[PDB]
């Protein structure tokens, strides 16, 4: 269990459930950011970022995507870090999806405002 989460604090880390260490199968996990209208968001990846990805196929098993009004970065998925993200908004969702199966260590991302 690891939806639903709910930040109003203008800085902090987010991680997936047991980073470095392998995240859980089946995860369904939710992180918001609530700001006051007029704070805009930067969020940046840090530290080993290890998503099970495919060779073909974009991020079919497990990945995360952030959201922010209409626009939406991801999903990102293998090995990579994504590129440091500038929201230009008070109102982010974070988004976590893993499916049954692999190891790998998952993410970590701090944001400011
Ligand atoms: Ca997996």
């Amino acid at each position: 269990e690891c939806s639903g989460n709910l930040f109003t604090q203008r800085t902090g880390t987010i991680t997936s459930p047991d980073y470095p260490n392998p995240y859980p199968k089946s995860s369904e996990c939710s992180y918001t950011i609530d700001l006051e209208e007029g704070f805009m968001v930067t969020l940046q990846f840090e530290d080993i970022f290890d998503i099970e990805d495919h060779p073909e196929v974009p991020c079919p098993y497990d990945y995360i995507k952030i959201k922010a009004g209409s626009k939406v970065w991801g999903p990102f998925c293998g090995e990579k870090s994504p590129e440091p993200i500038s929201t230009q908004s008070h109102s982010i969702q974070i988004l976590f999806r893993s499916d049954n199966s692999g190891e790998n260590r998952g993410w970590r991302l701090s944001y400011r405002a």
